[PDB]
């Protein structure tokens, strides 16, 4: 028998797949750079994916038309086999975890609203890559620390099941099952995190009303000295610079107000807290569109991370599947694992371009990029 010719599908590839992601991650690598409205330590992670998955495109995936192209041996030098799978490994592995801490850094940007600083949040930003990279690379050595075997001095640059069975076990378990865990975690921790941050806001604003319609009721001064004592130690629950002063204006016209009433002037302290309605309107409105927009981008972040990973899954299964099962075709296996390893590719490759095209001001730069203006 004889399989024929597999050129078509070498051709496909390079259109469908290694274009895009090319294409794809030098927009998302040219906003960073040339945007000043994005240069910002959250997007230093995006930067990094995208550099990441440029380095697949260009380094990784051209190389691997050549076993469709061409038959099982290797055509160029020796040195450059574990060299390929070993960058393949590397790069494939970094894209994953990514996410993972795109994920983790977006949950604490929720549950910490507050301790951000600009210069300290870069050193932090740039310390999370370092660790990404370094847990990338400790995945991907054991591929060219045991190394390929060869009377002919032509190899096939494949991984076999005999020598990197527990690798393809090991390091699947590393590189995607540990990351989907901690995502799986951080999911339903960033979802009790936004429902808790809404019920809190809604018992500020409660408390806040409520204890206003006593001051409006009001007949002596005890009865709005009680009500507006009880705001005081309240006022902090909802702000803790901006938060502050946010909280130090409200503390201050409510210490304004009791003096009022500390004074007897009944009338006055009730004009006091009407006229303090129109600054908790734009105090609870501001909150509540912050709430909204965390709960919006984690809606985005979500589905988008959720099509990588799952566009992942037929190869890490496959693979974990033809190590552990030795009564499975062998042979009908590997012919799966050729197609899941190109879906892989097309998941990381197009990753950081889809999440990126709902920032209205990234999608804003690659609009004017396909152009060629670059400002
Ligand atoms: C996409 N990339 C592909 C790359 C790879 O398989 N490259 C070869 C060259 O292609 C195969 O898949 C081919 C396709 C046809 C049959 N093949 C095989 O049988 C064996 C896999 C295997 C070996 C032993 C036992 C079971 C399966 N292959 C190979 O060695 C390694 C990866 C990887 C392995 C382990 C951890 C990882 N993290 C990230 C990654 C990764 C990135 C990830
Ligand atoms: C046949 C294969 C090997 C070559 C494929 C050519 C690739 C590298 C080409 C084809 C179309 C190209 C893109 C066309 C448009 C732009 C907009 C420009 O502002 C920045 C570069 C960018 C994003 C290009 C990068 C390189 C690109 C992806
Ligand atoms: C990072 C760079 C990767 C360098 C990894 C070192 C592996 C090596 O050269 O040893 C090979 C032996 O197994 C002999 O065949
Ligand atoms: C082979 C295909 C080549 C793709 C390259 C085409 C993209 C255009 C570009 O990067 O040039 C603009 C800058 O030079 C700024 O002036
Ligand atoms: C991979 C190949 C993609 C090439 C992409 C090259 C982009 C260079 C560019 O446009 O930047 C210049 C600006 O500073 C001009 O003001
Ligand atoms: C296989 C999925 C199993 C269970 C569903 C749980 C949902 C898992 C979806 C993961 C998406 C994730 O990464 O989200 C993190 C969060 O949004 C950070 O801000
Ligand atoms: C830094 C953190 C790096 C963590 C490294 C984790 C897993 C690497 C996988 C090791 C598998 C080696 C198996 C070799 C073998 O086949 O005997
Ligand atoms: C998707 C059906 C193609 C499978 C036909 C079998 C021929 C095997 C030869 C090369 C495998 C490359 C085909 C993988 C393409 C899928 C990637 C994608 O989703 O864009
Ligand atoms: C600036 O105005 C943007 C650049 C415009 C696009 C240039 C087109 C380059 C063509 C190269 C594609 C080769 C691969 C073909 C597919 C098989």
């Amino acid at each position: 028998e004889e399989q024929g010719n597999k050129l078509h599908w070498a051709a496909l590839l390079i259109l469908m797949v290694i274009i895009p992601t090319i294409g794809g991650n030098t927009l998302v690598i040219l906003a960073v750079s040339l945007e000043k409205k994005l240069q910002y330590a959250t997007n230093y992670f995006l930067m990094s994916l995208a550099v990441a998955d440029l380095l697949v495109g260009l380094f990784v995936m051209p190389i691997a038309l050549l076993t469709i192209m061409f038959e099982a041996m290797w055509p160029l030098p020796l040195v450059l086999c574990p060299a390929w799978l070993f960058l393949d490994v590397l790069f494939s592995t970094a894209s994953i975890w990514h996410l993972c801490a795109i994920s983790v850094d977006r949950y604490i940007a929720i549950k910490k609203p507050i301790q951000a600083n600009q210069y300290n949040s870069r050193a932090t930003a740039f310390i999370k890559i370092t660790v990404v990279w370094l847990i990338s690379i400790g995945i991907a050595i054991p591929v060219p620390i045991k190394g390929i075997e060869t009377n002919p001095n032509n190899i096939t640059c494949v991984l076999t099941k005999e020598r990197f069975g527990d690798f393809m076990l090991f390091g699947s378990l590393a590189a995607f099952f540990t990351p989907l865990a901690i995502m799986i975690v951080t999911y339903f921790l960033t979802i009790h995190a936004l429902q808790k941050k809404a019920a809190d806001l809604e018992d500020n604003w409660e408390t806040l009303n409520d204890n206003l319609k006593v001051i409006e009721k009001a007949d002596n001064a005890a009865q709005v000295k009680d009500a507006l004592t009880k705001m005081r130690a309240a006022a902090l629950d909802a702000q803790k610079k901006d938060f502050r002063h946010g909280f130090d204006i409200l503390v201050g016209q409510i210490d304004d107000a009791l003096k009022l009433a500390n004074e007897g002037k009944v009338k006055e302290a009730q004009a006091a807290a009407e006229q303090l309605k129109t600054t908790r309107n734009a105090y609870i409105q501001k909150y509540l569109q912050t709430i909204s927009n965390e709960q919006r981008a984690s809606k985005v972040l979500g589905i988008v991370f959720f099509l990588f990973l799952l566009m992942w899954c037929p190869f890490f299964i496959t693979n974990i599947t033809l190590v552990l099962c030795d009564s499975c075709n062998q042979t009908t296996l590997q012919m799966l694992l050729e197609i899941f390893v190109w879906i892989g590719y097309v998941s990381s490759g197009v990753n950081p371009l889809v999440y990126t095209l709902f920032n209205k001001t990234f999608r804003d730069a690659f609009g004017r990029y396909i152009t060629c203006n670059y400002r």
